[PDB]
């Protein structure tokens, strides 16, 4: 069995490890801060810097993984909290779009919503040109940011929200399980075939923006990760 | 929201939350044996005392929940390591079959190997009659020890094994991530209705056994739940 | 080459190669529970039976060991997580000291902390008397509880801690490894000379105590050990 | 705390976490074959992918590390078995010697046995160029193959030798424990400051070679890796 796996209780600026694109910021707490709150449409990216092999092209089998992270966001003053955070299953030469509006398109897709990934947002702004649910929510993207799959969430301000995400390759079920603050569990889950919609070797992370007028604090605190695959 | 959360780092003999059926006993570092090492069909439970409203009737709503433990098991001496665990949801009125064989039977089903309940066993021992399979093995058992699905594993002895269950009401699908002792994870789903399995009211638990030629320590460490039903 | 080697992967009462003192009792899974959590200044250790030679009065040999083990401590309730576990060397001779009062003494030393032992601690308790850091710590103590080196350390309740230990006799370096639940690991060294401070035949063991107010399980779960006298 | 862990018990062709350089090849069985048996001054090395940051120029701390392997030589037909395992730690752009000769430079150093690096070898072939001991020997390489202390050994082909190696920080002390086929272990240890010898980034690994007479088979057949810098 071909396993990897990492765990982080902190990060720091400096660790071969980790992949920082955009306005990313470590702070002095070992917390990752994704976007810059100064600056218009911001944006801001984590990855696990080695690339993680999910399937195999001679055994045609596909990686299980289980993990699990928390985050925290908060509201700064007189902006709209605004845009969300979003763990994503990119392409290993995945960077920002080009010419990324960031705002809702959370860094990891173009203006019409489009881009090559699979992951789940925690969507805090409600953007009608992507279809997005009156409330915020929790959603899972196969390639947009219009979410195949959406089920209502609430987000606290300031609060600690805790993830644990399982990926089955038998089933290829991608199961989600959020824990607010207040006890209450929230779930969705959706299959997808991360085979015929991503490369072999792939890069794991997270993913924030904001716009002019929307802004607020996205916090990654911790992440554990595992996969294994079944080398035949 | 209808929530019930409950978090065990180690259980006690005079806890009112929990309810012994068997050869149960409560070692004096916390753990809970479940089977009695000289007793021959020995047969030991461990269930939550209080009921879980799973699904409303008024609603149809069915619930959806996060939990994870870990166990261990251990060979012992001139003994079959047999015959393993099950983690298990039956009526509130479940009590271990009349008449039990223990072995096989995992102390949930009769002779045949059918009972009522619905659960995740990690068997150690390839029972012919019930079709297990050549190996170790997790598997995903309704109403019967004949595994709707099952997934090779391997039991290591003494080795504190980490398990994840998420259950999504909406699709139904019930995940587990195990984590070997080695780093590796192992996961299973189904797709499982409780609400057409079940009654509204059930009640987790655990439960293990052993034959005459085959006995192991089978030992719970530790259980944290949450289950969260839309009331509305 | 004379080299003594053996392993345990579960302890069993009736093992003549095993010696135990004090409040020491086997648990039914295997694991040794050091302190008797109902006594007052409780004190429990256990010992490889077998006196090993670790140096040569005809060739001034010492000699090299390599050992590993792996212990659990947890809460219990009411009382302080206190006082430790020590893994030590001493005089083929050892036994309890004459009028223990169990506490920071950890089993091995008298009222002011001293005694005849070379060994490695794992101090869950703060005793200003003995000069204790202010934090949970290893140290490496020979005569005295109050370790020649420390390193601050993190005791977690119910975390099974696995610990590794080369003892170069060239270098006459302990070294000691200790890998926490967490992943993180942990590590101190320091030049004792074996021959010097020890007589030629002692014993290895564990030891560990509580005191009235101070009281928790102290466990031991597996021990291999191996050592080489070069003789010639 | 920035911790890196990885863990291998088999090796596969196509994992993007290992760097093959030279002759190397997997075999069927997960195995590790450094050097190609039909060739002459054959090198080959596997690495770990990711560099790992063994030393903060921020804070000045260096990482603690504990790692344990296990090999095998084996004597192929009318060749010398020549010339040895090394385990070693390189700056991450470290690449094969420009025109290495193979032989004693165990893929590692130039023609007058020097390099940058640190590591520990298992020399089957004395090489009077290198003032190699006349016997088998283990040995810690700084910067050269003329190892900076050596201690004898004997190396049984077709016997599985398994290493453990613990690195403190503190004392800037590695120490080595060699446990042979009969049971017997080997040790040395030797202070080495990581910071001064080393870049920030390094990347750890393997590497063997041969000659034209001299030829035989070298395997990896397990490693697992633990590091810990503390940040702070
Ligand atoms: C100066 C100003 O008026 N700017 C806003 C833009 O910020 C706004 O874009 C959206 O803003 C919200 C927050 O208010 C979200 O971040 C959303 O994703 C953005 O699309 C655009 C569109 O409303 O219009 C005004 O310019
Ligand atoms: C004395 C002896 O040989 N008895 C065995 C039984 O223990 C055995 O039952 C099975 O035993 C295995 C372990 O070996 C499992 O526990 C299994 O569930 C049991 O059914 C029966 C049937 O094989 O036959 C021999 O008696
Ligand atoms: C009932 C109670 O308060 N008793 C305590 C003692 O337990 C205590 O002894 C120390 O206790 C700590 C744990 O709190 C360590 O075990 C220490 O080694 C013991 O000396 C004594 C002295 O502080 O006084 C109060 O009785
Ligand atoms: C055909 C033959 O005679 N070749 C040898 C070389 O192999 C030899 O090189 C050394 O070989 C030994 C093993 O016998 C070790 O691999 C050593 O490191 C090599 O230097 C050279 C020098 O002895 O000369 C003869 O050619
Ligand atoms: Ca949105
Ligand atoms: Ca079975
Ligand atoms: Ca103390
Ligand atoms: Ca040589
Ligand atoms: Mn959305
Ligand atoms: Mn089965
Ligand atoms: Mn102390
Ligand atoms: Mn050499």
């Amino acid at each position: 069995a071909e396993t990897v796996s990492f765990n982080f209780n902190s990060f720091s600026e400096g660790n071969p490890a980790i992949n920082f694109q955009g306005d990313v910021t470590v702070l002095s707490n070992g917390n990752i801060q994704l976007t810059n709150l100064n600056k218009v449409n911001s944006v801001g990216r984590v990855l696990y810097a080695m690339p993680v092999r999910i399937w195999s092209s001679a055994t045609g089998n596909v990686a299980s993984f289980l993990t699990s992270f928390s985050f925290e966001m908060k509201d700064i003053k007189d902006y709209d909290p605004a845009d969300g955070i979003i763990f994503f299953i990119a392409p290993e030469d995945t960077q920002i779009p080009a010419g990324s509006i960031g705002g809702g398109t959370l860094g990891v897709s173009d203006t019409k919503g489009a881009g090559h990934f699979v992951g789940v947002e925690f969507d805090t702004y409600s953007n009608s040109e992507y279809n997005d649910p009156p409330t915020d929510h929790v959603g899972i993207d196969v390639n947009s940011v219009d979410s195949v799959k959406t089920v209502p969430w609430n987000s606290v301000s300031g609060a600690v929200v805790k993830v644990t995400v399982i990926y089955d390759s038998s089933t290829k079920t991608l199961s989600v399980a959020v824990t607010n603050d207040n006890g209450d569990i929230t779930t969705i889950a959706q299959v997808v075939d991360l085979k015929a919609k991503l490369p072999e070797r792939v890069k794991f992370g997270f993913s924030a923006s904001g716009s002019l007028g929307g802004r607020q604090i996205h916090l990654i605190r911790s992440w554990s990760f595992t996969s294994t695959l079944i080398t035949t």
